[PDB]
C-alpha cells in the first residue's frame, strides 16, 4: 500500500539533452545544473506531509531551483528554451501530487504529462473493412500534467479480431506556461471545450508565471481556473532593475486544495443534488 | 451468398398499431390498408434488377401505395400521423437497397433505421471507478435509414473486466421527411456536423416530399444532398384543386446511383489522390 508513481519529467529532459546535445551537456556540468537539480529533487522528496506549511516549503524549494537554473537556460542555451524550462513546473506537480494515494484510497497510475482522450471516430478503408474491422482514430491532447486513469479501448467488427488502443482518462489536467499570451489562451479555450465534452468531470487549470495580455478580452469558457504565480506582467521582465516576484506559495496551496477536494468527491451524485437543491456546491 | 436483410419497418409499425391501437385496427381492416401494404411489398420484392427502368418501377409501386393509404392515415387516424406515414419511405429504402450484397461483395448487416454512433465520453462515478472501470456514455443519433456496419466497443480499466456497447457505424444515412421546414433542417444541419466528425466517410442525405420554407436562408453545411421528391411546396397541399405531383423516379434513380458509387469506393486513397491531383473527384 504505497505509490512510487514519480517520473521526474524534467530530470529526464536534462538527461536527454545532455546526451542529445553535448554543448548543453558542457554547460550543464560547467554551471552545476545537475547538482542544483539533484538538490531540488532531494529537498522535495524530503517534504512528505501536505499541510499548508509543507506545501509552502515545497514551493520555496521550487523557487530556489528556478532561481538557480533558469538564468543558465536563458543566457547560455538559446536553442534549449521550451526544451528544458517548461518541464520544471511539470515535475513540480509530480512532487506535489506524489502522496495522494493513501488520501484518495486508490493507486492513481497517471501523474505526469500525457495525452488525454478527446474523441473516437471511424475512418474505414472501404465497405468490406467497415463491416469486418472498421479502422478508427482516437484523438487526444497533450497536457503538461494529468492526474487520471488508463484504459484500453477495443473495437471489433464482424471479423471478430479486436484492435485495441490505450488511452488516458484525466480527472485533472494542468497546462504549465512561463507566460500566458493570446494565441495560447485561445488554444486552451478550444481545448477546454473538447475536454469537457470527452470528460465532463475533469478539472482543467491553466498555470502561468507571468501574464502577457493586452486590452483584448479573453474567453475563459470551461477553464476551471487560471493562475499567475508571480502576480507579474511579462513586459516587466525586460526592464532595467526588474526582479521576479517568487512563485506565490499561497496560490499553489489553493490549487492543491482544489485538486484534492475534486479527487475526493463523487462527481455526479443525484441524491446529494436532491438533498442540496443544487447540482453544484461550493 | 445472398442477403435477406429486409426488416419491413412500415409493415412492423402497421402490426404494432393494429395491436397497440384497436381503433386503428378497425380502420385498417375497413379501408383495406393491410392488403394495400401486402400488395406494395409483393410488387417491390418482384422487381429484382436495379437498372433505371427497374428503379422507376419500384417508385411507381411506392406512389401507388402512398396514393392508397396516405388519405386513410390523414383523414381517419389523426393520432397516427407521424406514427405510420414516415415509415413508408424508410421501408421503401429497405427495398431499394435490398440487393446491394452481390454488387458491393459483402453482407451489409444494417439497412434500416438505426442509431448511428456519434461520440464516446467518460463520466466516471468516482476516482476509484475511474481507475478500475470508468463509466462511459456512447452518444448516437436515430436516423430514418442507415446502410452500415455494426461493431462492439469495449472499455477496460485496471479491474480488467470489460464493458461492451454495440454500435452502428454508418456508410450512408438518410433522413425521410414528408415536408422540410426550418426547425427540422436546422436540426439536420447540426446532426450532419456531429456525424461527419464521428464518421467522415458517411454520406448524409435529407429526403423530403414537399418543401415548406419561407424567405429564410438555410445552412446546408455538410449535408451531402437534399431531395424534394414531388417538386412541390407544402403550402400547395391545402388549396382547392391541389393534386400532389408523384414522387419523381428520376430523383430516386439519382440517389440510388450516388449511394452505390459511394459504397463501391475506397474513401481515402492516397495514391489515387496523388495521381488525380485532387483528393475529391466527381
Amino acid at each position: 500500500n504505497q505509490f512510487n508513481p514519480l517520473v521526474y519529467t524534467h530530470g529526464g529532459k536534462l538527461e536527454r539533452k545532455s546526451k542529445k546535445d553535448k554543448t548543453a551537456s558542457k554547460v550543464f556540468e560547467e554551471f552545476g545544473v545537475m547538482e542544483a537539480y539533484n538538490c531540488w529533487k532531494e529537498a522535495s522528496l524530503c517534504i512528505q506531509q501536505r499541510d499548508k506549511d509543507s506545501v509552502l516549503k515545497l514551493v520555496a524549494a521550487l523557487n530556489t531551483y528556478k532561481d538557480a537554473v533558469e538564468p543558465i537556460f536563458d543566457s547560455r542555451l538559446n536553442s534549449a528554451q521550451e526544451v528544458l524550462q517548461p518541464s520544471i513546473l511539470e515535475e513540480f506537480f509530480e512532487y506535489l501530487f506524489s502522496r495522494i494515494d493513501s488520501i484518495v484510497g486508490v493507486n492513481i497510475p497517471i501523474r505526469h504529462p500525457a495525452k488525454g482522450y478527446l474523441s473516437l471516430s471511424f475512418n474505414p478503408h472501404n465497405i468490406e473493412t467497415l463491416i469486418q474491422s472498421p479502422e478508427y482514430t482516437v484523438r487526444a491532447k497533450d497536457h503538461d500534467f494529468i492526474i487520471g486513469g488508463s484504459a484500453k479501448l477495443t473495437i471489433q467488427g464482424h471479423g471478430g479480431e479486436g484492435e485495441t488502443t490505450n488511452i488516458v482518462v484525466p480527472a485533472v489536467a494542468i497546462e504549465c506556461k512561463r507566460y500566458l499570451e493570446r494565441n495560447m489562451l485561445d488554444e486552451c479555450a478550444g481545448t477546454a471545450e473538447r475536454l469537457k465534452r470527452a470528460t465532463p468531470y475533469c478539472l482543467y487549470f491553466v498555470v502561468a508565471e507571468y501574464l502577457k495580455l493586452d486590452d483584448g478580452a479573453p474567453e475563459l469558457t470551461e477553464i476551471d481556473e487560471i493562475y499567475i504565480l508571480r502576480h507579474q506582467r511579462n513586459s516587466e521582465r525586460n526592464k532595467p532593475g526588474f526582479k521576479p516576484n517568487p512563485i506565490d506559495g499561497e496560490l499553489i496551496w489553493d490549487l492543491y486544495q482544489e485538486v484534492m477536494n475534486h479527487l475526493g468527491k463523487i462527481w455526479w451524485d443525484p441524491n446529494s443534488a436532491l438533498q442540496r437543491g443544487k447540482v453544484f456546491n461550493r
